[PDB]
């Protein structure tokens, strides 16, 4: 959930940076993708450390 969040408001900095002229449409969608990667990545990690720690 706080990835999540977490994600939805870098999201939003990141909209905020194409409506001002900051980005190209392809940087922002590059940028979403990466965003979503590493978020995507870290609830990996948090599933697997939360198994080891607490559900082995």
């Amino acid at each position: 959930k706080q990835y999540l969040e977490e994600a939805d408001r870098k999201l939003l900095q990141i909209e905020q940076a194409y409506e001002m002229g900051f980005l190209t449409d392809r940087e922002r969608y590059d940028q979403i993708l990466q965003l979503w990667t590493e978020t995507t990545e870290k609830v990996t990690q948090a599933v697997f450390k939360n198994f080891e720690e607490n559900y082995p």
